[PDB]
């Protein structure tokens, strides 16, 4: 259940944290980029596999802010990852996934792939672990990237910073990207960004 990062991964992380201190908001582009890629794979999978889109019927990317908990979630209904995939793809080696540590003290990755049960991968960057999601299969199919934001990144909880950023990066993504926001006597609901 517990693992150490490959030596190259530790170097990547430090290198990222050091050569990108200026453009931290880049993390959201990378994550939105990975969602889009996971959505292409299931889509390609659904060409020769009529069952492939069973666990979930939609192909989207939904982002929600949670202040009280200090969290930021990025969920896609792409191919998702198996337990073995979470361990190889996120523990061994275009900034990438680890750009998530530019704004987070902790990174959690919940993922459900058609060929396995929903798991959770977690890391504070000094090590990581994969466990079976005791909450069962709640995603259907896909991945949720949850970031435990650092103190200085708290401005990424404000729905306006997220929206401005999401629109820029949701420009070339051929999939609907929503942001759970509010309206005015104030109800919360998804808001398409692209
Ligand atoms: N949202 C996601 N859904 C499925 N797989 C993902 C997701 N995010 C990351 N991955 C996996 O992690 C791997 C490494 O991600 P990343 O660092 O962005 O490099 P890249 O996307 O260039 O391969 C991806 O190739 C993919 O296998
Ligand atoms: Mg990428």
């Amino acid at each position: 259940e517990k693992f150490a990062f490959q030596a190259e991964v530790n170097r990547m992380m430090k290198l990222i944290i050091n050569s990108l201190y200026k453009n931290k908001e880049i993390f959201l582009r990378e994550l939105i980029s990975n969602a889009s890629d996971a959505l292409d794979k299931i889509r390609l999978i659904s060409l020769t596999d009529e069952n492939a889109l069973a666990g979930n019927e939609e192909l989207t990317v939904k982002i929600k802010c949670d202040k009280e908990k200090n969290l930021l979630h990025v969920t896609d209904t792409g191919v998702g990852m198996t337990r073995e995939e979470l361990v190889k793809n996120l523990g061994t080696i275009g900034v990438g996934f680890y750009s998530a540590f530019l704004v987070a003290d902790k990174v959690i990755v919940t993922s459900k792939h058609n060929n396995d049960t929903q798991h959770i991968w977690e890391s504070d960057s000094n090590e990581f672990s994969v466990i079976a999601d005791p909450r069962g299969n709640t995603l259907g199919r896909g991945t949720t990237i949850t970031l435990v934001l650092k103190e200085e990144a708290s401005d990424y909880l404000e729905l306006d910073t997220i929206k401005n950023l999401v629109k820029k990066y949701s420009q070339f993504i051929n999939f609907p990207i929503y942001v759970w926001s509010s309206k005015t006597k104030t109800v919360w609901d998804w808001e398409l960004m692209n």
